[PDB]
């Protein structure tokens, strides 16, 4: 997590640029972005190295829904 040495970004986060020269920690380190346009695992699960896609949040969130 290179940003700068006035505000880093601890616990599991992520760190964000800004529009000042100054760097800031997100609010929002959460929630996947792979999909490969659809093709294999969607934004129902999450892009893991050596192995395949899966999530680890949202839990019994009813998944006997769905048409």
């Amino acid at each position: 997590v290179p940003c700068d040495n006035v505000s880093s970004c601890p616990s599991s986060d992520t760190c964000c640029q800004l529009t000042s020269g100054e760097w800031g920690c997100c609010p929002i380190p959460e929630a996947v972005c792979c999909s490969d346009h659809q093709h294999c695992c969607p934004q129902g699960y999450t892009c893991v190295a050596e192995g395949q896609c899966q999530k680890l949040a949202a839990a019994l969130e009813h998944h006997h829904h769905h048409h």
